[PDB]
């Protein structure tokens, strides 16, 4: 069990498919600080639900996916396998054993891209 | 586009099992040595040619589920274990042990490992 800390940045997703990927935004940064989760995909639940209500809003079948807590297709040709969704990432192995969600660390990257960085 | 090379490791039947594990289970070495020294152009064409090796190879496959075995036929990766899935995250996947690919050039079957997406994660910092 593990909480979330940091500060974020101020379409982002655009970004997504290429570097680190794109920072979490501040206004989510702001949303989830210092909320306790019990598991990873806990924590991703709580982050797209975030990208939903804050009008960074996404074609109606991305918008309906996002309201429910999940991560958005993302386009076709930066899909991977049964990987088709955008993924959170962190840029350093510095979760302190899962009892941290370093909203500063945490990235949010295509899953080709997401292969790529960490090696392909 | 990168060539495999490796060797891989000996494994028995319940080689899955250590998928969500240390590092992964490692490439089984029959595995390897089908592959080694080929071409792929994209990791997926990589990944297709790994789960299509595993559904030709009795020992290997043989501890698969009817669902997993279909999956294998054409390539794709096998469902695992329910409470090793993450999100949309349901099959196996292939890790990099070390960010040693030289830009996508080879495919190092001593290096490359399968895991689950919940043990994956983990492995870089969930
Ligand atoms: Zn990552
Ligand atoms: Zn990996």
């Amino acid at each position: 069990p593990g909480k979330a800390t940091g500060k974020g940045k101020p379409k982002w997703l655009d970004d997504a498919g290429k570097d680190s990927g794109a920072p979490i935004p501040d206004r989510i940064a702001d949303k989830l600080r210092d909320k306790e989760f019990k598991s990873f995909d806990d924590f991703r639940k709580a982050v797209w639900e975030e990208v939903s209500k804050d009008p960074s809003k996404l074609n109606p079948s991305n918008k309906s996916s996002v309201s429910k807590g999940y991560s958005p297709f993302t386009p076709k040709n930066q899909q991977v396998g049964g990987r088709k969704v955008y993924e959170l990432h962190a840029d350093k192995p510095i979760s302190q054993g899962g009892e941290v969600y370093d909203m500063d660390n945490i990235r949010v990257t295509t899953p080709k891209r997401h292969i790529d960085i960490h090696r392909g």
